[PDB]
């Protein structure tokens, strides 16, 4: 019983549903998504409700779609493409990232495609994520769960921020699909005082920087929740990755400032990474 929005509405028959992607998201083919090109197909990602869908789970999908409509377009985020709101279940149509999440993408390219990423490719990857986040921050949006698992990669190797429109009950002991604790990406003030800001997202970006330069490495391996809490209270910080400059590790450390006001902004991280990209050899 959703109202139609002709800005985004795609007839249900223009969407050829395919294989599942996300754990609910499916790969699909959209015919004539762009009005100027009606005889062309576009590979898209389709988000829809599960069988045991709650009325809150439905309201959250609507909120996510309405949020995506307002945020606007940027090259380094997953963009809204359309929606099927009439005569059936709600479908939210977004951009498809063929190469999947950043963590796997980096893991697949570790030394023994599988083609080794150069140091310029690594600094460029961080620059694109910083650019996506800078855009979201300018739109007054706080991610709250920034990590390489939530950075998706396109066929053209473009980094796009994903799952930024989430409406948030947080289980600290719950592990991800690969057995990792999300609390390892949380700023201490967000973790202990539940204070989520653009500054707490910058902290998460520091952990993401560490993920990039370890090629999908797991932060704090073998550290349980209770022991992580102790490390943070003591002011413990992760070690410099192997194959990481002192400048880029200083950047990580700045992102992890105990005082949120003293951390760099995404605007500053974009300018610094723009300069480092130009001075890094491929
Ligand atoms: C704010 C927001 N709403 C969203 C709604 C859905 C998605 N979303 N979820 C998955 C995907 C893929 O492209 C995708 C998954 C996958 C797995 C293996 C190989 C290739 C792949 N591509 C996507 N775009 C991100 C969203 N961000």
């Amino acid at each position: 019983e959703l109202p139609e929005d002709p800005r985004w509405e795609l007839p249900r028959d223009r969407l050829v549903l395919g294989k599942p992607l996300g754990e609910q998201v499916v790969l699909a083919e959209a015919i004539g998504l762009d009005k100027d090109k009606p005889n062309r197909v576009t590979k898209v990602a389709v988000k829809m409700l599960k069988s045991d869908a709650t009325e809150k789970d439905l309201s959250d999908l609507i909120s996510e779609m309405e949020m995506m409509k307002m945020i606007g377009k940027h090259k380094n985020i997953i963009n809204l493409l359309g929606a099927c709101t009439q005569d059936g279940p709600l479908y939210v149509i977004v951009e498809y990232a063929s190469k999947g999440n950043l963590r796997e993408y980096l893991q697949a390219r570790r030394p023994p495609p599988e083609e080794q990423l150069s140091s310029k490719d690594l600094v460029s990857c961080a620059y694109q994520v910083a650019r996506g986040m800078e855009y979201l921050a300018s739109k007054k949006c706080i991610h709250r769960d920034l990590a390489a698992r939530n950075v998706l990669v396109t066929e053209d190797n473009v980094m796009k921020i994903a799952d930024f429109g989430l409406a948030r009950h947080i289980d600290y002991y719950k592990k991800t699909t690969n057995g990792r604790l999300p609390v390892k990406w949380m700023a201490p003030e967000a973790l202990f005082d539940r204070i989520y800001t653009h500054q707490s997202d910058v902290w998460s970006f520091g952990v993401l920087l560490w993920e990039i330069f370890t090629l999908g490495g797991s932060p704090y391996p073998g550290v349980p929740v209770e022991e992580l809490f102790k490390l943070l209270k003591e002011g413990h910080r992760m070690d410099k990755p192997s194959n990481c400059t002192n400048e880029l590790y200083m950047m990580m450390r700045d992102c992890w400032h105990a005082v949120p006001s003293q951390r760099p902004t995404f605007k500053q991280l974009v300018e610094d990474l723009d300069r480092i990209v130009a001075l890094t050899s491929n």
